[PDB]
């Protein structure tokens, strides 16, 4: 049965003609294949549970999400055609539609590209101050105790993770949450003997809600930042509570709560393990010090356990100050993205592909370069209108309640295949201390680096609006490219994934070099990077943890293998110290957050696999 | 841009023919027209509602079409083309009404909840963590949330909660026991947890529509019935502690009461169940008492009954037990699907003739068992396939759901008939018309009761509130046969709402008809005056249930300022401000009527 949609008819000849040229199963592996097939889609999707069953569980809220995904994603490139045809003629349209179908770029939540933004570490100020106002089909007062505050955290994370793509950040959640604490304390709503027993109930209401997904198999993607005193004294500095008591006069009780947190997160896992939120310590470092030496020891040996959290590492608050047209402040995908700081979209540069099509040769690598950015700028610009047309139309109400802030977010230019690219190029190598970029490699990544940034530069004064850039944890793109350039390129792209770190996580290489080249590379993405590790005591940690301060690695982690029984007990080992039951399964850092390693490879290998 | 969906040749024929036959109109107004394409429903839509409707909203005429295929290969499995065939055409044509059919070959229905399992196991059917069962009021609370969330999304349709109370009182008392609770702010503990629940039950996360939810206030019979030999997770007898349970909801109500002013709402969908018997409420106290408190604003549903047999040691093979959409299912029942029989189709078919009209009725309930039947083996697969949690943790329990053969338009049907007039008290059925519905309404009671043996489940019979149907059926009879259907809007009461017509008479037919259906049905009467005294309402109330009406309510028009108040008049006593809009029982439970008229307007005027 025949059914249609209706575009543009050179939008049809554009597809009718990249169908030709490409072949379907360009389409098919870019996703507008078979699945666009809602019988094909519905009998493949109410099977998987057998095969799941006879290799290795989904429920039917999934089937209702991922059904329309092929067609929603269809519409937003018919979409993003459309404005990028208004805006810069349709050859440039013409050129994005290609490259993305073809893999040179990789449009990220590209089933969302042309109806909801990707991503913002939110402050809760405004949840504090007038409740939910965001949902209008009934008035909510601002809550006036802490439970009620639990409440409209909860609802507020799963409301906004409806509205957006990506990560939904709450840095500032302890700030607000001591002065419920207080507040109820004072009242005698909590008996004082059960103080730190009413604090841990509701952290743990909150952590398990944010573990308990409703609908589908996986919760909304959660950060929680321990903020230091330095990061808690700028940002806040002129800020009151409701009772019009000065933030900043409780810098010390903040602290205090964040690091019940981290105590009671630590303990907790040896009940029951969980991934999110993701946990981040933002620390002010400078000319070899921590400026908040106390909180830094206090992550310090809390990681000691499970190193669960990321060490987020600056030089300066400048970025921050007072914060609570150029953009300033971070934005990591991952963790440590600076308070009201966001993306509102990500479009990646396939680097490999530029090295398969120049040969070899960099001047040739470095212009396709810069053209391929300079084209995802411009579909960054139209994807840019499109939100603000949503947001016109009443369909977008964390813009129009202030919680969401399009001057704060950026428009991201990514990257994934920085080694593979390199490798392809000819330019690494093994020598004593491992795999590594040969001295005109790092030349080479020095260029394709620098370059970016100066187009994301001009970028400002191109759009009107601030372009950052990011490795992206690329959890399905690292694949879905490789797989794209090898069906172009065949034997000439040996790679079946491409990497999202400046070297493999799992390569054979020394950490000083990995270290090394984040120093060398992470201020170059303005700390939009990674570097975790797979693995002494607490000051040869401390040691370790100052010394890649030093080097200028802005964001990274250790990793430890965590083992799970069947009951969820988090330990080390095969053998479970609570239950007494065996390991079945790991938690590990794969992309820069905790996940069981059996999730990852069914979701890896069932789009590395398919049909 | 064409886009092929793969479907048997012989599904694609049919589907062909039906549109040759039928037009491009009859699958417009099914759905099935332009809502397929995506880009112009899509560009329609984006010009209150927000992006996440948008994602609901956009593939419901894709698994509407699979779900129709779906039903219609599994009839031809298990009755032959034939059957299959006939099936499609009246779904598509109108002459029947599939229920959410968008969700028809994924997922079923709805149930009346025990929150036992919840109380017990934690929350099991989310199994990529593992939660332990509550130990204290906030978490329990918390669950019963997430349960409700959870359940919305495996099911089409209500999420009832008759034993809520039973087991939150158990947490209430715990938690005063062990320190957690101030004994000085007993009632603001009890309360804040009120809130925290309602409050959530009411702000939607997703759609500007929350879960379709129901309370009960259980008097003491049912509570003694429902929870003999049921323990408390302390070893403690729950019916050791029937008077804590009926002061916990006796609190709740008065609370919800108070609640309104500050901020109007529609749910959870408030009944009482109460036993009634040779004229008298075997528990007199609740009875006083909801009278009492529905005093104000008129927001809780009537469940008389008068036997507990059927929910007798509930907890602890043909089917009993009532099943309601509006509300008043008793505990551990539901239905997996309705689908509803167009009465009227039937009238205008039969041109007047009462025995060809009871012919064709009996063909087409006949027809609607083999689709249930069918609807049922696919909810079976998809259980099966690991896709129905709710029934592997024993949530949900298939053998304890009906197949719900629907009907709407009764009124009309007669009308179309011949068989209502007018005299002094109003619009009323003749004789003739009396005689008719009984028969109908035996017919399809014969074929509910045939169905057992027939097929291995029971079936039960509603007069749905059909919000959607009601307009859309009248809409492809007009389509079909023009100006010999006359009505804008189908009937949901055996007396239409807004008929004018004596009290006694609806009354009446309810008296005559709700046992035929075993309470699937719902009088709900605007009220001229409100009651001047408490007593003369309770006489109204008494008046009802001698009467033989199972389910009813008293409809009062209650004012909204901007800013959420509810009160009557036109100024808002709490801030100054004018009415802005009403809630009122339209179909059976309290919405704004502006959201109302919206949706249906709407669809009555695309
Ligand atoms: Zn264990
Ligand atoms: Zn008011």
């Amino acid at each position: 049965m025949k059914v249609q949609y209706s575009f543009e008819r050179e939008f049809e000849e554009l597809m009718s003609d990249l169908l030709s040229k490409y072949g379907y199963e360009m389409f098919q592996m870019d996703g507008l294949g078979d699945q666009l097939d809602v019988v094909k889609f519905t009998e493949d999707f109410v099977r998987r549970g057998i095969i799941e069953s006879t290799i290795d569980v989904t429920n039917i809220s999934t089937y209702f999400i991922e059904i329309s995904k092929p067609h929603t994603y269809l519409y937003s490139l018919y979409r993003i055609w459309q404005k990028m045809k208004e805006m810069f003629g349709k050859g440039v349209a013409d050129e994005f539609v290609e490259a993305q179908i073809n893999g040179a770029v990789y449009l990220h939540d590209r089933h969302h590209a042309a109806l909801m933004p990707y991503c913002f570490a939110y402050t809760l100020k405004p949840i504090v101050e007038k409740g939910l106002p965001f949902i209008k089909t009934i008035k909510s007062e601002p809550a006036k105790h802490l439970s009620t505050f639990i409440q409209h955290v909860i609802q507020f994370v799963m409301f906004a993770s409806n509205q957006s793509s990506g990560a939904v950040g709450l840095p500032d959640f302890f700030v607000w949450m001591w002065y419920f604490v207080k507040k109820d304390l004072k009242e005698g709503i909590i008996p004082r003997d059960k103080l730190d027993w009413y604090i841990e109930q509701h952290f743990q209401i909150l952590t398990y809600s944010l573990n308990q997904p409703i609908r589908t198999t996986q919760s909304p993607y959660t950060n929680f930042t321990y903020l230091d005193r330095n990061y808690i004294k700028a940002i806040f500095e002129g800020e009151r509570y409701p009772d019009g008591s000065l933030i900043t006069d409780h810098v010390e009780d903040i602290i205090a709560l964040q690091k019940h947190y981290w105590e009671w997160v630590s303990r907790e896992r040896e009940r029951q393990m969980f991934t999110f939120p993701v946990l981040t310590a933002s620390l002010l470092y400078k000319d070899g010090k921590f400026l908040d030496e106390d909180s830094a020891r206090f992550i310090n040996k809390i990681n000691m356990k499970w190193q669960d959290t990321n060490w987020y590492i600056s030089d300066s608050i400048d970025a921050v100050a007072s914060c609570c047209e150029k953009l300033k402040g971070r934005m990591n995908s991952i963790g440590g993205s600076d308070l009201n700081i966001g993306s509102f979209k990500v479009i990646t540069v396939n680097l490999p592909r530029i090295a398969l099509e120049s040969g070899g040769d960099r001047e040739k690598y470095l212009q396709i370069l810069r053209h391929r950015v300079q084209l995802i700028k411009k579909a960054l610009a139209a994807v840019r209108e499109i939100i603000k047309e949503r947001i016109s139309e009443g369909l977008l109400p964390l813009y129009e309640n202030g919680l969401m802030l399009l001057n704060r977010q950026y428009g991201t230019i990514g990257v994934t295949g920085v080694w593979e690219s390199a490798s392809i190029m000819g330019l690494t190598t093994e020598d004593i201390d491992g795999l590594k970029y040969t001295e005109e490699g790092e030349v080479f990544v020095d260029n394709v680096l620098d370059t970016i940034r100066e187009e994301a530069e001009k970028g400002y004064h191109e759009y009107g609006f601030t372009f950052n850039i990011e490795q992206v944890p690329a959890e399905k793109a690292a694949v879905t490219l490789a797989q794209k350039d090898r069906f172009l390129f065949g034997e000439k792209q040996p790679f079946e994934i491409y990497s999202n770190q400046w070297v493999p996580l799992m390569a054979n290489t020394d950490v000083l070099n990995r270290i090394r080249y984040s120093g060398k590379w992470d201020k170059k993405v303005s700390g939009g990077a990674i570097l975790h590790i797979n693995l002494k005591t607490e000051e040869e940690s401390f040691n370790m943890v100052k010394m890649i301060a030093d080097m200028g690695v802005m964001y990274f982690a250790f990793n430890t293998k965590i083992s799970v029984c069947e009951d969820g007990h988090a330990f080390y080992g095969e053998r479970c110290p609570v239950c007494g039951k065996a390991k079945v399964d790991e938690y590990m850092r794969i992309v820069g957050y905790l996940v069981p390693v059996s999730a990852f490879n069914k979701e890896r290998r069932e789009i590395e696999y398919p049909r």
